[PDB]
DNA sequence: CTGTCTAACTGCG
DNA sequence: TCGCAGTTAGACA
């Protein structure tokens, strides 16, 4: 209860804290003991015509027979673990909504990033809620509008997420507006980002 | 065959 | 420290 509401055009969504500093404390340290995270060639992605190792760490989780796929990379879900499977349930407890699939990001510091995108694939059940819950540092998240670069211009929207926070990002969101987590330089400690979502058999 | 898009980078300012 | 400009070991419709 008590969301903020970021609305704008083609934007709707809502920024809440769940717990505070001792429980998240308490996951924190249980989703850095758990979580395993892909390497290798399941770490690599592939845009403008070259491909890179990412500059952070990914996981999956999930239901079983599943799978996701963003720029040339196809990922499939480990089976669910408690902890992970105690913070959907908490979010889900909270917001009506249901999940089967969790991608786990994981920057060791402000020197890990995502670069922006859309959270686009259509293997993801149409009108559906993103569900982005954050532990550890705070990182700067930021929101871009499509036609923004720039034809009309819409402000740019910024965002700290804080530990133990979760940010929802409701429909149509992903149709009109981009998101990055950009570089902090500042930023020493690690941050552990978990979105569910909810994908198509 | 044309045009829209790119979950990433280097090299700047 | 921040982030813009210009992408392209190109994909795709
Ligand atoms: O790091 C975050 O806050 C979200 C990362 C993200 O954009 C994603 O999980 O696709
Ligand atoms: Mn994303």
């Amino acid at each position: 209860h008590s969301w903020r509401h970021i609305r704008a055009e083609g934007l709707d969504s809502s920024y809440t804290v769940l717990f505070g500093k001792a429980e998240a404390d308490e996951i924190f340290q249980e989703l850095e003991k758990e979580v395993e995270y892909f390497t290798g060639a399941l770490a690599r992605v592939q845009v403008f015509g070259k491909w890179h190792s990412v500059p952070r760490k990914q996981a999956t989780y999930g239901d079983a027979g599943l799978t996701y796929t963003f720029s040339g990379l196809t990922l499939s879900p480990k089976p669910w673990i408690p902890v992970l499977e105690r913070i959907r349930d908490h979010v889900s407890g909270v917001t009506g909504q249901t999940f089967n699939f969790v991608l786990i990001n994981r920057y060791k510091d402000g020197s890990d990033h995502i670069c922006e995108h859309r959270d686009d694939e259509r293997e993801l059940a149409p009108g559906s809620p993103i569900a982005s819950v954050s532990f550890g540092a705070s990182r700067d998240f930021v929101f871009r509008h499509k036609d923004s670069r720039p034809s009309r211009r819409v402000a740019v929207v910024r965002l700290p997420l804080a530990h133990g926070s979760l940010l929802m990002m409701n429909h149509p969101t992903n149709t009109h507006w981009y998101h990055s987590l950009p570089v902090r330089k500042k930023v020493l400690a690690p941050r552990v980002n978990l979105t569910f979502r909810k994908i198509l058999l």
